C-alpha cells in the first residue's frame, strides 16, 4: 500500500485521434489479460474508476487538415476531470488507452493536482506536430504541441481544445525511443532544444545511461512527480506489433522493462499512459496476445514487479 | 593438447528433477550433432566416458512435495563420483545434461578435488529453493540450495541426499541471466549477499562489464578453477526454445557467446554443466535444431572457439 | 546539393566471385525498391551511372583452386574503371552489388583518385584469405588480399589481375562485425596487425564505443576519404536473410544504422558498396523484401536519414 503501489485505473476507449480502428478496444483487451489482478497479486492498492464514457458527436467537422477535433477534444477534456480526481483521492493515475491523443487530458489533469511534474515519454514518433504542421491531420501525433508552454501563440483555436492550457515546458520533457520524426517535429525539436534519446542515443549509450541521464535532468533540481506516457510502438514491432503505426528497429522487450524497472525505483511516479494498444490490426491472435502480454508486462514493471525477483516483508526461512 | 581444451565428457541422461520428460535424451541429441567431432577439430584432446547408467528406483514416494528424490540424490551421488574421477585425470568435466538437479553432483564432485572453486551460473531461475521453500517440488529448482555452506541447517534430510555436504560458500557463486525468481528464492539470495547479475543488471551494464565484474569478483583475491552451470533456458527462448521453462527477454547469442568466450580465456574452467535440453519440448523440428546448435556453439566457446578467428601455430605462408 | 550527399550510382550485377548464384539481381531488387527516388527525397544529387555490362568470359579456366579469375579480374578491372570516373567528377561512388569480390575494383578505383583514403569493412568475414590460403576457392572471399600492400609477393600472378595494385595498408582498414574467420585469415590478421572490432569486440564494448574507436583510428591524425565496404552479411540473418553465407550472431538493425549514421556525420564518406543481396537465396518473399529494405536503410544513414529526424533550414 506504499505511494508507488497505490494506483486508480482509468479506461479511455478513444480512437478518432488515428484513422486506424480498433484501438478503442485497448482497454478492454488489456483488462481481460488480467492486469488488476496481476497488479493485486503484487502489494498494490488498485482501485478502478471504470472506462469513461466518449459521447458520439456525429457531425465533427474538420479543421482544415485535422480531424474529428470536437471529438478528441472532449475525451482529453472528460479525462484531465478524471485523471485530476484520482489524484486527489492519493492514487497513481493509470490511463488505460486507445490512441496517443488522450496524453492531452492525461497530463492536463495529473498538473492540476500536481504543476511540477516531468513528463517521460516513451515513444517511436514525437507527437509534436501543431495543427499547422501536421500531414496526417491526426491528432494523435499532436498532443505534445497543445500541452508546451514554449508553443504558446503558435496553436490555433482548434475547436474542443478551447480548455487546454499549456502545462509543462521544453525542459521538463524527455523522449526515449525516436525513429520516425516529421521535419517539422525536428525543427520544433531542436528549437525548443528539447532533451530526446532516439535510437542513435540508445544504441551509442545503451539504455543504461540512457535512464542514467534522462532521471538526472528531470530529477536534479529538485524530486518531482514523474508522468510515463508510454506508446506501445516505442517498442519493435517483433514484441508490439498489434498497433497503428509500428516503426523496425525499435526498443527490445529488455529495454523497456528497464525503463520502467528504473522508474519505479525512484519512487516519483505519479501517471502512467499505456496507448497505441490496437486488438484489431494483429495479423494472427497470437500478435494481440503477444502486444497485450507485453504491454501488462511493462505497467507491471512500472508498479514494483522486478526481474530479480520480489518478497514480501518476512522470513521466508522462518 | 593443453588444459584448457583436455575434456572428459559425462553424459547424465536423468529427467526426474523436473516434471517434463525428454531432457534424458539431452546428451543423445548433443552427441548426434557432433559435439565430439567439433571439439576435436580445434585441437582438444577429448575423452568420452560414457552415458552414466541411472538405475531405476521404483519405490521413490514424494518427500513431502519434493518429487522423486531418491532418483535425484542418487544420480547426483552417481555424478559425483563419475566428475571427480576425471578431475583426478587432469581433465575438464563436460556433463551433457538432463535436468538441472545434477548440477548437485556435478559440483559437488568437481569440490571433491578442487574444493576451492568458483560457480558461474547462467540461468533464467535461481535454482536456489529449499526442500521447505519450494512450491513446486522439482528438485531442478533447488540444487544451490543444497550446496551452500550458510544454508545448512535449512536443508531437512530428504531421502537420497545423505552424502550431500555443502561445498561451496555464497561469496564463491555469481549468477548471471536471471529474471523468474521466486519470493522465497528472492529472500535467500539478498540474505546471504549472493553476487548476482539479473537481465536488469545486464542491461544496465552491459554483458561487457558484468563478466569483469563476474571474473573480478571471483578470481580477484586469487586464481582458482571455474565450474560453469550453463542453463539452456538462461538465453532467450528464440534461441533456445526446446527447453522445460522457457522465459522471455533472455541473453541474446552474442551474450551467450560472450560469457563463453570470456570464461575460456581465462584458462581456468574446471567443469561445465550444458544444462535442460528438452529435444521433445520443440514446436518444430527445427526449433530442436536451434536450441541443440546453441548449445553446441556456446560448449565449443568453453573450450577455445573464438568469433575473431583460430589459427595453428604454424606459417599459413609457408 | 552537398558534398556528402552528391552520389554516383553503380549496378554492379556480378556473381562469378562465388558459387551461389543470384547476386547478380542485386542492383535489380535495390532499385525495384526506389532506392535512386528515396535518395532523391533526403535532397540528394544523384547521377545513375547504370549497371556495368559484363561480358561472358568462354575459357574461364581455375587457377589452382580459385574459379572464374578472369571473369572477376576483368569485372572488378571495369569497376575500378567507372568507380574513378564518378571520382573525377565530384561524387560519392555507390556501388550496388553482387559478390564481394567487386570491392578489388571499387577501392582500387577509388584509390586512384583518393590515395590516402580509408577502408571500413562491415562483413561477418574478413575476404582476406590468399589465392593459396583459400579453401573454397571463391574471389569474393579474397578481395582485401589483393588490395593490401603489405601481401604484395604472397599474391600469385593470378589470370585477370595483372591490372591491380596494392593500393592500401594494413593499417588504414578497420573490420566491424567479424564472427567466421578461416584460420590462414585469422593468422594474416594477427600478422599484419589490422585493427578489427569482431563480434566480441561489439558485445564487450558496445556499438558506441566501437564507432569512435573506428573514426578516431582512421581519422585521428587528419581528415581523409572513408571507403564504406558494407557486406550485408555483416548484420544478423534475422534482418538480411537473403545473402550467401548467413552467419547467426550478427550486428543488429539499429548497430548497422548506427554504424552508417555515425559515418555520415564525419562528412567523408567517399565511397560505398552495398555487397552479396541474393535474392534468389529467400525462402520466403518477404525476406528479400526483408533484406533489400534493410540495404536500402543502411544506404539512406549513409547520406543523410537520421532517425533522430531531418529538417530542412527553412517551419514554425
Ligand atoms: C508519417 N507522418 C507524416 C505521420 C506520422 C504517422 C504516425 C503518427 C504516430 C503518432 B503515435 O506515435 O502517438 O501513434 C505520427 C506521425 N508523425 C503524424 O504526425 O501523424
Ligand atoms: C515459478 N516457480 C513457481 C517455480 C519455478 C519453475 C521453473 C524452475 C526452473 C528450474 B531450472 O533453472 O533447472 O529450468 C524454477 C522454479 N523456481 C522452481 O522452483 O521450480
Ligand atoms: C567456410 N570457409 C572456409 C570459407 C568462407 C565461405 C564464405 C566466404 C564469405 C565471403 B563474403 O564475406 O564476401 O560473403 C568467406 C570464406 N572464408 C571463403 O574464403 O570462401
Ligand atoms: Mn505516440
Ligand atoms: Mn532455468
Ligand atoms: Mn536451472
Ligand atoms: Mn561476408
Ligand atoms: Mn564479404
Amino acid at each position: 500500500s506504499a505511494k508507488s503501489r497505490t494506483i486508480g485505473i482509468i479506461g479511455a476507449p478513444f480512437s478518432k485521434g488515428q484513422p486506424r480502428g480498433g484501438v478503442e478496444e485497448g482497454p478492454t483487451v488489456l483488462r481481460k489479460a488480467g492486469l488488476l489482478e496481476k497488479l493485486k497479486e503484487q502489494e498494490c492498492d488498485v482501485k478502478d474508476y471504470g472506462d469513461l464514457p466518449f459521447a458520439d458527436i456525429p457531425n465533427d467537422s474538420p479543421f482544415q487538415i485535422v480531424k474529428n477535433p470536437r471529438s478528441v477534444g472532449k475525451a482529453s477534456e472528460q479525462l484531465a476531470g478524471k485523471v485530476a480526481e484520482v489524484k486527489k483521492n492519493g492514487r497513481i493515475s493509470l490511463v488505460l488507452g486507445g490512441d496517443h491523443s488522450l496524453a492531452i487530458g492525461s497530463i492536463s489533469g495529473h498538473a492540476r493536482v500536481h504543476p511540477d511534474l516531468g513528463v517521460i515519454w516513451v515513444d517511436a514518433h514525437t507527437d509534436i506536430n501543431t495543427p499547422l504542421t501536421t500531414t496526417s491531420g491526426n491528432l494523435h501525433g499532436q498532443p505534445v504541441s497543445f500541452l508546451l508552454k514554449e508553443l504558446k501563440g503558435k496553436i490555433p483555436d482548434v475547436p474542443g481544445f478551447s480548455w487546454v492550457t499549456p502545462c509543462i515546458s521544453a525542459k521538463d520533457i524527455v523522449y526515449i525511443g525516436l525513429r520516425d520524426v516529421d521535419p517539422g517535429e525536428h525543427y520544433i525539436l531542436k528549437t525548443l532544444g528539447i532533451k530526446y534519446f532516439s535510437m542513435t542515443e540508445v544504441d551509442r549509450l545503451g539504455i543504461g545511461k540512457v535512464m542514467e541521464e534522462t532521471l538526472s535532468y528531470l530529477l536534479g533540481r529538485k524530486k518531482r512527480p514523474i508522468h510515463l506516457s508510454f506508446d506501445v510502438d516505442g517498442l519493435d514491432p517483433s514484441f508490439t506489433p498489434a498497433t497503428g503505426t509500428p516503426v523496425v528497429g525499435g526498443l527490445t522487450y529488455r529495454e523497456g522493462l528497464y525503463i520502467t524497472e528504473e522508474i519505479y525505483k525512484t519512487g516519483l511516479l505519479s501517471g502512467l499512459d499505456i496507448m497505441e494498444v490496437n486488438p484489431s490490426l494483429g495479423k494472427t491472435p497470437e500478435e494481440v496476445t503477444r502486444t497485450v502480454n507485453t504491454a501488462v508486462a511493462i505497467t507491471l514493471a512500472c508498479f514494483g514487479l522486478a526481474r530479480e525477483g520480489n518478497h514480501k516483508p518476512i522470513d521466508y526461512l522462518n
